[PDB]
């Protein structure tokens, strides 16, 4: 298989592939696509109960520079992901409005190559 | 593969795995997870046309004790499921408000292990 | 694998299977199911920026004669698809309200057999 998955704590990016790898870590929560194909992304955002700062609650999934998903509901643990045909050089990014909006001991996301 | 699928009538739970099984029937509509991994759930709820009791229309998918999905629309045959990384001891449950809210000759849901 | 995918331009229907094929082109955007099973559909609709005719914006995905999906948002590039257990003789169709509602140089959809 080719899959990777960022989070949750105590972990960060972890990966499983053959050679060559289909994807590659770019940084926390962010990943780069090295092989064209059919990818299921998946993951869940569990909002943090206590959060009380000014910033509104929103979590954003990016495909490169484009938002591909928004998470607005601040009480449901929500699912992130979907089936995406991605191309080389493609990035993917989960981006929380505050850092403390979210329970990192329990929030994360990941990716699996399904086909070519 | 590892997959199972409850419904629709005339069937109930049916299963396909290797040894050991990744999941296991707990009861009608309810299933237990025996192997950690990446699961696609899927299935559809076709609301029953004639339904006229007092109880409001809602169908609920549970991951263990938590609602992971709600079905409110009572005219669309709706899709249930999603991509979920589940863990051992995890249950999953489809729970219709009335029993007669739904066309059981045509409603069901299922699961497939995608990876580890 | 068994997968097929219509679009985008300069391409049309393209296919990859073993023998026998699990699906078959019926015509542009339209496909027929020849093997029962678990199918992920996927694809994206990128609305066309300039579109100014009278017809309201809506794109519809059909399973046979039934709408299984509606695309109403005319500014988001939207995802189409989902996990579907389909049966033999089943068709699938993406149907744009106008033809010029959409950027065909960048809109499409596809299908992959996951299991039996």
């Amino acid at each position: 298989p080719c899959m990777a998955k960022f989070g949750p704590l105590p972990s960060k990016w972890q990966m499983a592939s053959s050679e060559p790898p289909c994807v590659n870590k770019v940084s926390d929560w962010k990943l780069e696509i090295l092989q064209n194909g059919l990818y299921l992304i998946y993951g869940q955002v569990a909002p943090n109960a206590a959060y009380n700062d000014v910033a509104p609650f929103e979590v954003r999934l990016y495909k490169n520079k484009d938002m591909i998903q928004t998470l607005t509901n601040k009480s449901k643990i929500q699912n992130v992901g979907g089936t995406y045909e991605l191309h080389v050089g493609d990035t993917i990014d989960l981006i929380f409005n505050s850092e403390h909006q979210v329970l990192k001991n329990n929030t994360y996301w990941g990716i699996i190559l399904l086909a070519n």
